[PDB]
């Protein structure tokens, strides 16, 4: 049984409550209010401040190639995924200032903080472990209601949500999962508690999302 | 206007929050279930470890002799400390094994991570700043309890927290605010954050030590 | 009347900069003197420092804000793709490949060099951290306007495009930019910012002599 | 039929050790021949290997699991501390003062030393960092035991105090308990551990060497 496929089962009581939290439902359905996904779209600028900062101290950790290709990942996340971000901002009548301006929950600083923290204390494959609840778990969940997109009336979200689908994102999710399955069989107990924290974390990110604090 | 009081200034309506919250009131008048008390006590195993992983970064990275000060401190955690928590573990049947294999809660990782993560990215004084809110709350609490802690009916919980109203300890709040206090009047807005950020780290532990999970 | 932290820094190092303009391994490069074989020990040394300098540049990054950040770990992301890529094409020239670059053993100097990089990215500011990058980048574009006129007039092609890439204007851009950041910081805590300059200094002649020595 | 971790490192690094046991500044000290000026530029330089041995220890500390974080911050804290005191009583001896020390510009050699401890404790694992430091550990000991003789025949007192303090128990025990550690680790990943003992155990060399040079 691969690494990854044990953290899936030892944190699965915890991904049925991100598949089916409101936010996650209603955005993917189309029932949510618009301004609820702008209060969250705007606690992501943080989100991909964040994620950059941990894979840097990964990588200035990591061996070529390794080092190489995750620098990539975090050069792409505030370069390509900015201009995205800020294409969604404009579509929300909003700016990169505003995200810039925007305060980031305690909830938001915290995952964010798990996630440089792990990559510091902990080797190559704790610090990525620590972002797979994130890239795995924006997959699954559009998976788990991809026929609600097709359905959704609001464009935005359609867009939004049509992202987690592509092979692009899909194939990244999978060099991710291959790095950590192909580690060795040691120190997994330390992998599934980094895995069930940074979960925690999704479920706690969407709903500090729904709550608009 | 010292820095200091700035902090305590910009973030005076949640430590108003931590001085009524029910668990911290509770446990100095004498009112808390002691199994609640047991739960806060062994989630502070990680609390310790954590503290110590945070102070020996900002060691590491501060010019001498303040590295060996803050190193001090961080050995007294790991040490000193060790042996009058595992005494306090004793008073409550407990080992320090029990605190080891204790799960420590979400709040719980995500302020340890909060506190090792701001010291990481930031100076000297950002990343003791994380810590100040720990130091400082701690004795502002028990100073403003006084009264009910020696009217409290519980041997343990007066002996807990007679430590905070210690000439040791406050002369520790004391050097923590000083070596803050005196540094440039610049980033006073990151310093703000990290405070607040802490803060609400506090209001949160109470809270999840009160709720038991 | 307060000249700029960076002419300070030039300033405070000016003996061993003119060491490193003079040394046999840089002139005799730029003259088109030095005999291949220590040129390919040298290049061959550069994966260590291509790996180290992105190294540091991740970790100042992954501490700087934004938009900084974002400028930094785009360097870092070049030093290890648009680079290696044209790291690869001078080694095809030498007859070498970036497999021989990988199995090379770092001399002592080299390893001390990039740890001395990473080690002040970890341990201070983001201005500090850069400071210590600044000779590596610095020192480079002018060591090329320096020996500006012996490049121009180099018999060996492989050297003089090696060269060229120093005196163009993005390369020049670039270094003019590290300088921008580290000048529009403090007044103060200049001290410590000098003697990590002057480390830093004092590692590229200590490479170019190994280099020279090769070993 | 595989002998241990440590024993490789031992194994792998013994044409350096043989030279380091051998350094004139090493022979003569244990000896009793060396000018008692050349000690004090050492002792001098000793400052900042103090400090750098502390950062790297905390480092490690700080990402290490418990009760081994406790057992190395205990370690950095000693080395600070009672070390510190113990440094001030032997500058004492040598009419220096720990604000001579504290002033003294370290060599390049130095700096670099104390960079790769701390860079490879930053970037390793707890074993790695570790690793860095054993030859520093280690090899005090050894050179102790090499030249015992010599030294419980050395006619300078000062000297003798110093070179005393390596044989005893307790820090031979402290160095067996860290090759305890390093040994009671994976099998795999040994190369990564010999380069990192070969790079500390060249820094030794070139830290006697520095001293000798007096720069």
């Amino acid at each position: 049984v691969m690494i990854t496929d044990k953290l899936r089962r030892d944190s699965e009581q915890i991904w049925k409550k991100i598949f089916e939290h409101p936010f996650v439902v209603q955005l993917y359905s189309g029932t949510l209010p618009l301004e609820k996904f702008k209060f969250y779209v705007l606690q992501d600028f943080n989100y991909l401040v964040g994620l950059t900062r941990a894979l840097a101290v990964i990588s200035s950790k990591a061996e070529y190639p390794l080092m190489a290709e995750l620098i990539e990942l975090a050069r792409d996340e505030v370069t390509v995924e900015v201009e995205n971000y800020v294409k969604l901002l404009k579509e929300l009548d909003l700016t990169l200032e505003d995200a810039i301006k925007t305060e980031p929950t305690l909830v938001n600083s915290a995952y964010m903080d798990f996630m440089l923290a792990t990559a510091y204390k902990g080797n190559i494959i704790e610090g990525l472990t620590a972002l797979l609840p994130c890239f795995w778990s924006y997959a699954e969940i559009a998976e788990y209601h991809k026929d609600k997109l097709r359905d959704n009336p609001i464009k935005i979200y359609r867009e939004w949500g049509k992202v987690y689908l592509s092979n692009e994102y899909l194939n990244l999710v999978g060099r991710l999962r291959k790095i950590i399955d192909s580690s060795g069989h040691s120190g997994y107990d330390r992998l599934r508690r980094i895995f069930i924290t940074g979960s925690k974390f999704e479920l706690a990110f969407w709903e500090m999302a729904w709550r608009g604090g």
